């Protein structure tokens, strides 16, 4: 409207310059039973511009009346206080209204004062408590989660990344518990003179940083440390227990060389003169990446050698390495608004496994990097309702829209398109262009236009030639949605680009400036041989490097490094698949799995038919490396979701197993019967996925095999004989194909789990019983939170609705209790989006599709928040599944009876 | 409205005398390909009111216009008939109306000749198709089914059960095919002067009978012939291949000895000089009973002994004697109205069991008529929605209401009730008054006043003592709905009678007249001692005969002979358990089926604590005999509806797998390890059901038996090692134990099965399969006619709604194509009714409850024709569950754990 406290965006009035807050959580329930810390604030701002009227953040703060109003207002060096004519809360935007009898003076400084106090729940969200237990003892831990719009939660401030300031941190809290912040500690800490028993720790100021990234944190955690080469020392925080059995190890071998690698590599030293990664048991997201203080979920930073798979150890190095870049890309140098968060996120979602290359150089996760982000956000983005990687700002105002914005599209596709442009920039120019911009925007914001100006500055510094300028090539792919299609007419080497939508007969709404054309860099192999780079600028073009004569054949988007798609004509198309059935090794490995992502994916959106895509699979009878494998079975998922409920789910998986029966056998005779793992990572993630493709599909081998191993751990419960990385898969067949016995085992061991990865593996296991009652029960134990954590809720019943018969007891719960749903678990966080996804992606009846509609008619007062876009994304994609199937379906069925003998 | 054509009822102004029907099936497909017959048919009737119209019955029937118009109008005696001024044809109420320019004469003879074509489709209703395979050749069939209102369908007719009259039969058929009908053929057939290719068969006049028990069979089955003691030739038809292996030889045993037993016994001798039963391919239901000619569904009159199992000997001699009881009670004596039904089905279904106990006296039949009649009905006879013994005649007006009128309440209402007056009248008493009904009444309508001044006349010439007239008694059990319950303080000795509802809040709209107060003659024992019968004529009673002193326990309704519950006090319910567990034997085994069924439901009436009902069956593990055991399975049948997808399904099977443990390891040492079968029939169905219960609450010992027997019979497919009695059962937990394979292999079974008794047991096993794409799969068939028979169609789904994982299937396919179903098979094979309380019996949540709600108001412009009460009840039911379980399932839960182990 137009009164200002009812927009959603703070005024430019008023910018803010040091806060001071102090705050105290009690860790034991009042009279009330109820968890709450009382603080004090006070924020010094300057007056840009004359107004009677002080608009700050507060969010579920009970403000104390002092003065006979709940904020004090003071001057500074001379400057004088208008009297404060009134105080109100708005809740619908979250704001503390400060209305004055008179107007503040331009360039003029005040101190605004406030007594509060609020809730320390369990919401994840703002300054909440986790708790756990230490033998028979539960223990109370105050963290902090202020990520997009939680810091007005815990004091009243200027909640937006641009409003940049100093903060003067003091916690007080019992004297048996340690206190971290963002910066260490101003001297020891001394006793509140009130209370004996209570400490005052206070920190020093921390530099110009946003209010997303402050954290305090007081615990009785024990920590690990080490001195890092460039003078930073390194903590690792965690429970007694787990610090005591060395699971921190990992996680204190592999930060500070990371650390000090980023430093290296973009000559930007870290400022900060320690660094403290705590492992939280309660913890919302993956990790945080807080200046000074990164908070990780405990799967993510602790590490056991004796109980954790590879995957997992991946998985904590690369979330290291992650939240090390953000302390570059996101803390020294922030965004201007959320709409570019792109800027932060994908920067860091690329450069990690840069960071993890670094850590363990004989892992080659770059390759990963194919799969794990631009395959990956490609299903999304070829959606008609997708958005650009910047949005405009106008279109993104409410906590709920900036909560969406953390979807697989920020992450996946900001890493994919940076990845592109170091391709074809080369990494020395790219890095020399990012170190001018993280040293000429430290402690500030930043658009995408000052990383495309500073990335030109570069390249003509190094001499690079391209088509136009760094800004207008990569304005087409930061400001529109969706990636290209290219078409190759290999008879007269015709190259053609268009939009790439799953749905061809999808209504796309959102207007690009450049009528969604692409200046594409390509790069094409002739026959495993190299070409010269080509520039396609326009629509259609003409060249020979694309022409084939005679057996020639050419493959576009070696190692897929652009962010596109690529179509051929069926004469290359059978070239290729004689090929792959002649020599498959003459591909590339990359290349192979593009080859069948690509004509998986074409397939479902009508380019070609779908049999192209089910014969280029036909050659996986003598693959054995982890990424052509890996590629085909995601794109087989697709097929396997469309068709698990009805006559195609026979054959398709006796098609799967005659393809995955040799490589299953083979790793029989490689792993010498299943004691020994291969030494490569690769080696190791195909032989986990050919031991779960054999065995989901019905080879009899590993049924056995996997009935044999989970009943000799039940004989033996403190003894595992599995190894670590066969767990998790062996404990879902086990589950599957076992009986109550074995999941009342399985639910007791993950209620006894100490380590929080046998926990997880435990708990998406216990959800593959094939048992409609066990299945009931256990989605009734989701809810519980003293059963299953909260911050394992959602993603638990995600389990539950993967399994074919939970899919309907998935779907009619979140119909009968959407209202209770949004209340809590995903709310306005990143879950609902994914249960949304989830529970509507296997979709492919008229009917199921007026379920969803009814759905959405029936939630609208109560709204979707964060979950608002994928569901309208699921309600077009489930138009298209339906679609497809009519279209796809006998003759899919036909070819995998062709091809299941 | 005031048009006399809108109303359904016929009017009284016509009255038919005699018809002579001529029909010429034409079973080949004409240049439409499209099955059709052309018919002529002329009536003579008498004006019993001068009208100026003429409405006639007319059903899907094309008239050729002779003279100018539809039907030609001729004098008899000497009457002139006016002209006819116009025909038209009302569908809805589906009349000729024939309008005349003048009135015709009261008390005047008139003939209306009329030529019309309609089409012999596979509806199973008035002249259709049935069609079947010998080796690779295709035989058609014309066949009829009349009941209700479909004799409208084949020829013209004023189709009420009052409007009897002759009729003289001519069938035009082929020159190969046998022809048969109501009457031996009036002398030897004649070729068509027309084609020498077709014979005309004319039969003699039928006696004064209803229109709706007419027969017109064209085929080329072979019959067994013998004739039977009082001068009646038997002759039992079915397909060569049948008869040939003598499939039709127990029907000959049986049904010649069971017509003279009930022609001496109710002293009315036979007036048809023969009798023919043929087994159809195709017929909607069991039997029918039509004079002269009886069709039955293959399974209802073919037996194997090879293959067939004695449940299958036992349908038959019932349903034989179930017809054979029809003939004296539905064709010699017709219900005035479809209203008073229970006049024929009641007194079939309760003559059929002395007809089956004369053929088969070892087999001890008429104790099942507690369990599969009274116990039955009173489940749907607690209920607000149900419907009286003999419903007003204004409710009862569209062909719907009186397909809906052949429920479980006519049939074994009627049966139970005439069972309670043999047993208060004696059966002397009883068949002398039913013999003077008999003569009385013989050729003409009856209601049930008629049947009460016979038995009244055989009570007072008998000199039977009674509260009050016959009349008095039983229009209480007949023109109101419902049953008492008799509550007993046995402390006191103090009788009360109550209507008993399951649900306390059902609100019973429809009035009674008597207040629902009933003359109840109870039969009581006092510790195994029979004591005097007494009249509870008043709502409270005192009487010393039901005061017990001590460890005295006092029993009423012995052997279930009255249609009445019975509750007692805490004491003596704690002594009846007492008894049971120090000597079961010293109760009868009807008194204890009796304790287990209404323990089990007063405790869902909320009258009783469900640990009591549960507690009534903890004497079960020394239980042997068959009908404790039953009772206890089918009370149980509801928990299992309630709780199979929830915690408690958990402990339920446990409880089980604890009660019926014992009894399958007995029925082991009896069965000389399963290569025998018990000599008592009763036995067999014990041990049938001890194999049941053992394999379906996972005893392991029965997993493994029938995993193997089904193995050795895969080996074999010729020689089949499975018992026919344990076929069905070995079947259905083989498919649901094994995987795909045996799945296949079934099927193959069942589209080459030869026996329709072999189909049915492996069509209902290919239901019992746990995989949801294989359920998919076959819900799909069943809606082939190619594949599954369309009489088969909805028993076939009802099964896989029975399965726990294909209860959302049946459920969204209901949901999705109800019109489909209401339209393709709409008014036709497909029983509504049956789907609809199959689909709805496990509805417990409001969730559920809201889409049923949803589902009522998205079809109601489509109606539910037949299944409309049915849904009603549902509804009730469904809220009434609700209840149950939110106050049990906790109290059933924790039971079932304490006495699991
Ligand atoms: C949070 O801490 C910062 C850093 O201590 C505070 O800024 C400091 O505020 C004090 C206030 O007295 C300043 O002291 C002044 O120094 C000038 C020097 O010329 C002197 O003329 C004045 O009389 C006065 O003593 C101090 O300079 C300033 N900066 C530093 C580096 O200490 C800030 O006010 C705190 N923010 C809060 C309380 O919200
Ligand atoms: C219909 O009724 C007839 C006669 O009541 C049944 O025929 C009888 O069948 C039994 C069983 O096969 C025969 O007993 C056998 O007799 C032979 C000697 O002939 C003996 O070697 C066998 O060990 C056995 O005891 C009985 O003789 C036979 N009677 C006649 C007159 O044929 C027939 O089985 C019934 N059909 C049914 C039940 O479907
Ligand atoms: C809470 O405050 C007390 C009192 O200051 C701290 O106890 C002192 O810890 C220092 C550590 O070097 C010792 O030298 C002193 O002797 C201790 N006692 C006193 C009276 O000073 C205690 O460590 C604080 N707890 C924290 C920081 O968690
Ligand atoms: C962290 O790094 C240290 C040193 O690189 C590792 O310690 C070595 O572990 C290997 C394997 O157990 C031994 O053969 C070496 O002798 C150890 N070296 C020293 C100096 O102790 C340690 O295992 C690493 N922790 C991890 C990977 O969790
Ligand atoms: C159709 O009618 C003709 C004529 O009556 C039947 O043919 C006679 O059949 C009898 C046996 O039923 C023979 O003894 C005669 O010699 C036949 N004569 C003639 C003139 O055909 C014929 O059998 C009938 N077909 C039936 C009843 O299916
Ligand atoms: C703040 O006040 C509201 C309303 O009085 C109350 O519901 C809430 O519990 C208070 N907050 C705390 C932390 O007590
Ligand atoms: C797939 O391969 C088969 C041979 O296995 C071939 O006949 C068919 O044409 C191929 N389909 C396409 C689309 O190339
Ligand atoms: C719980 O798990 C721990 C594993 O450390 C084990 O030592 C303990 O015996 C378990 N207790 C029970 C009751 O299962
Ligand atoms: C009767 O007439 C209607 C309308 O002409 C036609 O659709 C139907 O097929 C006819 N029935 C027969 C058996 O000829
Ligand atoms: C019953 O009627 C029969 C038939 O006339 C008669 O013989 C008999 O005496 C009657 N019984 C009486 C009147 O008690
Ligand atoms: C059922 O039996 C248990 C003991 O087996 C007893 O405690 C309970 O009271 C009984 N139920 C009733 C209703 O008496």
């Amino acid at each position: 409207q137009s009164k200002a406290w009812n927009r959603y965006r703070l005024p430019n009035t008023l910018k803010p310059d040091s806060y001071r807050v102090t705050l105290r959580p009690y860790l034991t329930p009042n009279d009330r039973g109820l968890y709450v810390f009382k603080g004090s604030s006070t924020v010094r701002f300057t007056c840009k511009e004359a107004t009677d009227v002080i608009i700050i953040h507060s969010k579920k703060l009970n403000y104390t009346l002092s003065q006979g109003h709940r904020v004090v207002l003071r001057g500074v060096g001379g400057s004088q206080p208008p009297d404060i004519d009134k105080t109100e809360l708005v809740e619908p935007t979250e704001y503390l209204v400060v209305h004055l009898k008179g107007s503040l003076v331009k360039d003029s400084q005040y101190e605004m004062d406030s007594e509060f106090e609020g809730e320390l729940a369990d919401d994840l969200a703002g300054f909440y408590r986790s708790e756990y237990m230490e033998g028979n003892v539960r223990k109370v831990v105050a963290t902090t989660q202020m990520q997009a719009a939680d810091a007005r939660k815990s004091f009243p401030c200027f909640d937006e990344p641009a409003m940049k300031a100093e903060f003067n941190i003091t916690l007080i809290h019992p004297k048996d518990l340690t206190a971290l912040s963002n910066m260490l500690p101003k001297g020891p800490s001394t006793p509140l003179p009130e209370d004996p028993n209570w400490n005052v720790t206070e920190f020093h100021t921390t530099p110009k940083m946003s209010t997303y990234l402050l954290a305090f944190i007081v615990s009785e955690f024990d920590y690990v440390e080490k001195q890092a080469s460039n003078g930073v020392l390194i903590r690792i925080w965690a429970r007694p227990s787990a610090i005591a059995a060395g699971h921190g190890d990992y996680a204190l071998n592999v930060t500070g060389p990371i650390l000090n690698f980023f430093a290296g590599h973009y000559d930007t030293p870290y400022p900060l003169p320690k660094s403290d990664q705590i492992g939280l048991p309660d913890f919302n997201a993956g990790a945080m990446e807080n200046w000074g203080l990164v908070t990780y979920r405990e799967n993510s930073l602790l590490f056991d050698p004796l109980s954790s798979s590879s995957s997992n150890k991946e998985r904590v190095v690369t979330v290291i390495a992650h939240e090390l870049a953000h302390q570059w890309f996101g803390n020294l140098v922030t965004i201007e608004w959320w709409n570019d968060l792109w800027l932060n996120e994908g920067f860091a979602s690329y450069v990690e496994y840069l960071g993890a290359d670094y850590a363990e150089p004989t892992w080659n996760l770059k390759d990963l990097m194919v799969l794990n982000d631009v395959y990956r956000v490609m299903a999304v983005d070829a959606l008609a309702s997708s958005h650009p990687l910047s949005t405009p700002a106008s279109e993104i105002n409410t906590p709920a829209q900036i909560s969406e914005l953390f979807d697989a599209i920020s992450y996946s596709k900001g890493a994919s398109v940076l990845r592109m442009l170091s391709s074809f920039l080369s990494e020395d120019v790219f890095k020399q262009g990012l170190a001018s911009y993280l040293h000429t925007f430290a402690y500030q914001n930043t658009i995408y236009l000052n990383l495309w100006d500073h990335l030109q500055e570069a390249v003509n510094n190094r001499s690079i030639q391209l088509p136009t300028t760094v800004r207008d090539i990569m304005n087409r792919w930061t400001l529109q949605m969706g990636f290209p299609v290219i078409t190759v007419d290999t008879s007269t080497g015709t190259l053609s680009q268009e939009h790439f939508l799953l749905d061809p007969d999808s209504n796309v709404t959102r207007p690009s400036e450049f009528n969604y054309v692409w200046i594409v860099p390509i790069t094409s192999i002739r026959d495993g041989r190299q070409q010269q780079d080509y520039w396609l600028i326009d629509v259609r073009a003409q060249n020979d490097l694309f022409s084939t004569s005679g057996n020639e054949w050419v493959l576009l988007n070696l190692n897929v490094t652009g962010y596109y798609r690529v179509n051929y004509d069926e004469e290359n198309w059978r070239k290729i698949q004689t090929q792959l059935q002649r020599d498959h090794s003459a591909i590339p490995v990359i290349n192979r799995a593009q080859i069948i992502n690509d004509a998986f994916n074409l397939a479902s959106a009508h380019k070609v038919p779908v049999t192209l895509a089910l014969n280029n699979t036909l050659f996986l009878i003598e693959e054995r490396q982890y990424m052509p494998w890996e590629a085909a079975l995601s794109s087989l998922s697709y097929f396997k979701l469309m068709f698990d409920r009805s006559e195609v789910y026979g054959p398709m998986k006796n098609y799967l197993k005659k393809q995955v029966t040799p490589l299953f056998i083979h790793f029989r005779n490689n792993t010498n019967n299943w004691r020994e793992i291969p030494e490569n990572l690769m080696d190791q993630y195909s032989e986990v996925n050919a031991i779960s493709t054999a065995c989901s599909n019905g080879v009899p081998e590993c049924e056995e095999m996997v009935s044999g191993l989970f009943k000799q751990w039940m004989e033996n419960p403190n003894n595992n004989p599995i190894h670590p990385n066969l767990r998790s898969t062996v404990y879902c067949n086990a589950i599957a194909q076992g009986g109550e016995e074995e999941w009342d085992f399985a639910w007791e061991q993950f209620r006894n789990a100490t380590l929080v990865n046998e926990a997880d593996k435990l708990r998406a296991a216990l959800a593959c019983s094939k048992e409609l009652w066990i299945l009931n029960r256990y989605l009734s134990y989701t809810l519980n939170p003293d059963l299953i954590r909260k911050q394992d809720a959602t993603s638990t019943i995600i389990s539950i609705t993967n399994n074919v018969i939970g899919q309907g007891l998935v779907w009619d719960f979140v119909q009968s209790n959407w209202k209770k749903l949004f209340n809590d678990y995903g709310g306005g966080s990143f879950s609902f989006s994914n249960l949304i996804q989830a529970v509507t992606r296997r979709f492919s009846t008229e009917y199921e599709l007026q379920q969803l509609e009814q759905f959405k008619k029936d939630n609208e007062e109560t709204g979707f928040g964060s979950g608002t876009r994928a569901l309208e994304q699921a309600l077009e994609k489930t138009k298209a599944n339906i679609k497809w199937v009519k279209e796809n379906k006998e003759v899919v069925l036909q070819w995998f009876t062709e091809n299941s003998k």
